[PDB]
């Protein structure tokens, strides 16, 4: 909410203010911490083949 | 009218701007400018009466 009456100040002024939100921020976080751990079983199904 | 939401906001931003108006302002000038007319006017009147 804003304290004003010109259109469309409300949408502008909410982008300035959060340019991503907090949640979608921690989504990606908890996405690129778990991907390195992925290629230890590119490495496990590697070499168990080869056995 | 203002570009505002806040209540009150427009009746201290009219008043700061017009501390008087001019319609008001221009017939307190027109009175004291003929006071003194009429006031010798009045004068002479009742000089000539005493005579």
């Amino acid at each position: 909410r804003c304290n004003t009456q010109q259109p469309g100040c409300e949408n502008v002024c909410y982008d300035k203010s959060f340019p991503i939100s907090h949640v979608r921020f921690w989504v990606l976080q908890i996405i690129f911490v778990s991907v390195p751990t992925l290629l230890y079983l590119a490495h496990v199904f590697y070499v168990m083949r080869k056995e």
